């Protein structure tokens, strides 16, 4: 198809995303950046997909966080997620697309805009959000391993999968873990999707980098970064730890399992047959800067080895004193 400004798409149903593409891309994401409100977007699309289970219920990928947001907002685990809701709201108001379809959309195109990011699969075609989600079906990071295992289980996935989905952490920042210090990342290249996020989880921890006793944080290894207690004891538990260990150093799975595993999650409440596939509409991504490495003054025996069947490869670590990460600005 052939939309009308001669751009062309596969289905032509498609073309309706050619200026909201133009219109996010400058006016919500900055010049098309990595930087907080593509990270946003991005964590908005679980926030939505995963209220859903086959018997709690729930819509799944339907917008109903931000139809419904003076329910799902006030959700304790979808603190601070209000800011983003607020921001796409107008969006949503102004442009011809269902807001689950809107909130999935904005995410594809923001992780496009990463280096080293890949190409999220993308469907058209959502309903409005019938109902709020239930309460208590996102995960929180103070949750037992076994507990979100089986809550994202319920939801669809496997535990493989949880992993490839926490690649998004590699692109990440919390504002309300430890409030004194917002913007801190949980890998030090928060602008760049890469295998930082799973090498810099499995050192032993040193440190809080703001206040101690903050509840779902444990300590990082590094002024600047933040850990989350779930991905310190998913990096480290038996059904996680040897899938994480193998994202480290290998962008191409990295890209390859977020990109599938996103697709899923985007369709959670949904059936792709009931959808028109808009996927050749994302943008090519820019490619990965910088390679693997331990931070530096590191080394291998910093490393908590957990995965039971490989040892952690050596890595080198770059050259200096222990450096501190800078925060995402806001
Ligand atoms: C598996 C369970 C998960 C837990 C417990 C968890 C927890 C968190 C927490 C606590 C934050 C910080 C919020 C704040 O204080 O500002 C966060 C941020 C974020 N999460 Fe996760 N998360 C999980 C899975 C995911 C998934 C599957 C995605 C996929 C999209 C995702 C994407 C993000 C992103 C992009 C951010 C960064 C937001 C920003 O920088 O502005 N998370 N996550
Ligand atoms: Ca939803
Ligand atoms: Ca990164």
């Amino acid at each position: 198809a052939t939309c009308a400004d001669g751009r062309t798409t596969a289905n032509a149903a498609c073309c309706v995303l050619f200026p909201i593409l133009d219109d996010i891309q400058e006016n919500l994401f900055d010049g098309a950046q990595c930087g907080e409100e593509v990270h946003e977007s991005l964590r908005l699309t679980f926030h939505d997909a995963i209220g859903f289970s086959p018997t709690l219920g729930g819509g799944g990928a339907d917008g109903s966080i931000i139809t419904f947001d003076t329910i799902e907002t006030n959700f304790p685990a979808n603190a601070g997620i209000d800011e983003i809701v607020s921001a796409q709201k107008p969006f949503v108001a102004k442009h011809n697309i269902s807001a689950g379809d809107f909130i999935q959309f904005a995410g594809a195109v923001g992780v496009s805009n990463c280096p080293g990011g890949v190409r999220i699969p993308f469907f058209l075609g959502r309903p409005d959000a019938v109902a709020a989600s239930p309460d208590h079906l996102v995960p929180e990071p103070f949750d037992s391993v076994d507990t979100i295992l089986a809550r994202m289980g319920d939801a669809g996935f496997s535990a493989v999968e949880v992993v490839w989905l926490l690649a998004s952490h590699s692109i990440a920042a919390a504002d309300k873990v430890d409030p004194s210090i917002p913007g801190t990342p949980f890998d030090s290249t928060p602008g760049v999707f890469d295998s930082q996020f799973f090498i810099e989880t499995q050192l032993k921890g040193r440190l809080f980098p703001g206040t101690p006793d903050n509840k779902g944080e444990v300590q990082s290894p590094l002024q600047g970064e933040i850990r989350l207690q779930s991905d310190h004891l998913l990096a480290r538990d038996p059904q996680t730890a040897c899938e994480w260990q193998s994202m480290v150093n290998n962008q191409p799975k990295i890209q390859n399992r977020f990109a599938g595993t996103m697709s899923k999650m985007a369709l959670l409440g949904q059936d792709k047959s009931k959808l028109i596939d808009c996927s050749d509409i994302i943008p090519t991504p820019p490619a990965l800067v910088g390679a693997a490495h331990l931070p530096a003054g590191f080394s291998l025996s910093d490393v908590e080895q957990a995965c039971a069947e490989t040892p952690f490869p050596a890595l080198t670590a770059d050259p200096g004193p222990v450096t501190s990460v800078p925060p995402v600005p806001g």
